[PDB]
């Protein structure tokens, strides 16, 4: 019923449409002069108003963001989110991460039962709040809200810890 196969981004857009929409609609949160780019001022700005993080956390994600890339479209950032080593993720280690970064375990054996993995997480970061409500049944505001957050992170600057 599955076979394993050498994808595009290009396909994958297709394939995955749920997690590219998901990728857009991200960009376009973060788009705030809708320019279809995102610029150094735009992806701080985002960190600092809406992911509400301190200075001196900012410069190092600008840099993983941007590289020498100083305006990020939505294709720019479904390719480097589909090139990714977070995107490969296991459900094993995606639950790793609720717990050990997240602190959800809440919500743990409804991913298990999903079998979602590394693939889910831009829409988990969407800020159309439906699948982490609906979908997973997260009734706790202040659980999405976290869980939003910790995905944006990992998204659009990667893991570390
Ligand atoms: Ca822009």
């Amino acid at each position: 019923v599955t076979r394993n196969v050498e994808v595009t981004a290009e396909e994958e857009k297709i394939r995955d449409k749920l997690g590219y929409e998901a990728i857009r609609d991200i960009h376009r949160d973060m788009d705030d002069d809708h320019s279809g780019s995102i610029d150094r001022n735009e992806s701080t700005g985002f960190m600092k108003e809406d992911m509400q993080m301190r200075g001196s956390e900012r410069t190092r994600r600008e840099n993983k963001f941007h590289g020498d890339d100083d305006a990020i479209t939505v294709d720019d950032l479904w390719e480097a989110w589909f090139e990714s080593i977070e995107r490969t993720w296991t459900n094993e280690r995606l639950v790793e991460w609720l717990i050990n970064d997240v602190n959800l375990p809440s919500i743990v054996e409804a991913v298990k039962a999903k079998k979602i993995d590394g693939k889910i997480l831009p829409r988990f970061a969407s800020p159309n709040s439906d699948f982490l409500n609906k979908e997973l049944g997260i009734k706790s505001s202040v659980y999405r809200q976290k869980l939003r957050l910790n995905s944006l992170d990992v998204v659009l600057f990667g893991y570390k810890d």
